[PDB]
């Protein structure tokens, strides 16, 4: 079946602002992941190594 709009950690949130590339090293820390804590119009994305608040376009 399809997905009920929301449910999981958002499969279609926003778009990352593009950063360097995608740091594929080990397991870095993250200030956000699913529980985006950005007050305004931001969205936890990937800033080339680690995730954080990034505007979803």
């Amino acid at each position: 079946a399809q997905e009920p709009v929301k449910g999981p950690v958002s499969t279609k949130p926003g778009s990352c602002p593009i950063i360097l590339i995608r740091c594929a090293m080990l397991n870095p820390p993250n200030r956000c992941l699913k529980d985006t804590d950005c007050p305004g119009i931001k969205k936890c994305c990937e800033g080339s190594c680690g995730m954080a608040c990034f505007v979803p376009q």
